[PDB]
């Protein structure tokens, strides 16, 4: 049934600290979701990444996140940010130990 | 530092008549990884589309990642996974900013 995303951002150089700032704003509410089981945010080691991995209780979680208050006001913002689109990689477990 | 946790993307690309052998290969890497002292979790994921296969894991700290880099269950992975994709595993390593325990 669940399911994980990985959600990787590209931010323009002037736009870095409003896309951290943006995704900060994300971590509280989204992890007070009744479905969300994790949602982590990283740097890739050469800078030019923030990565979000997540993950859901099943398909149903992950679309209700999507129709958030939090994310609409994220996904309004985001583009603008960026110097091409979110790359976003849906997940299905094959084996996850938890 | 060399200390802080750290984690890794890994995405496979498998031909098709390569997948339950890229399967398989990955499975095998599951116990002794998972098994090291040094990792927090090793897990494996299919995308969305099929297309390819992702493991998440996190390790402990950057020396733990190395450890794991030298295993023999690492070691006899790298070896023969290469034959099995039609493009090099994309791996990316991972500084935490907000990770949850």
């Amino acid at each position: 049934s669940p399911v994980a995303v990985i959600a990787r951002f590209m931010p323009r150089p002037d736009a870095r600290s409003a896309l951290r700032a943006l995704l900060d704003a994300m971590i509280t509410p989204t992890r007070a979701e009744d479905g969300c089981r994790s949602y982590d945010l990283y740097e890739s080691a050469d800078g030019g990444e923030l990565v979000l991995f997540e993950r859901y209780r099943s398909r149903i979680a992950l679309d209700e996140h999507r129709g958030s208050p939090h994310y609409l006001n994220y996904r309004a913002q985001v583009g603008e940010l960026l110097t091409r689109p979110v790359a976003v990689t849906v997940l299905a477990p094959l084996d996850e130990a938890s």
